[PDB]
């Protein structure tokens, strides 16, 4: 085998982060959702059935680093140090729910969100 030099050896490991995080990206085109026409949400319905058999059970691991201040959906608030679960992914923008608390679901930048790949 052949192997060069190598230069990432320190005793303060630590992401190279800016200083500030920069200016929040524009929000997507007229997104392309497929299902239920939405509108009865303040009502109330029962049914969350979908995917039955395996469809593709291999979603992202992502960590908000920046913390993010919505309104409301599509739009979703973030925590730094708070990890989501990835289902699909838009433009520059992400499409998932907070896994510690799914009570609340949307939409994120990615720029916010760090993609962990330790694997």
């Amino acid at each position: 085998g052949s192997s060069g030099s190598s230069g990432r050896l320190l005793d303060l490991e630590n992401i190279q982060i800016p200083d500030a995080p920069p200016p929040i990206p524009k929000e997507p085109s007229n997104y392309d959702f497929s299902g239920p026409s939405s509108g009865i949400e303040g009502r109330g319905s029962s049914g969350s059935s979908g995917s039955s058999g395996s469809s593709g059970d291999k979603e992202r691991h992502g960590v908000a680093i920046y913390n993010f201040q919505g309104s409301g959906a599509p739009q979703l608030s973030l925590q730094i140090g708070d990890v989501v679960r990835i289902q699909e992914t838009c433009g520059d923008w992400y499409r998932g729910y907070l896994i510690k608390h799914k009570m609340l679901q949307g939409i994120f930048p990615k720029s916010f969100i760090h993609i962990k790949e330790v694997t």
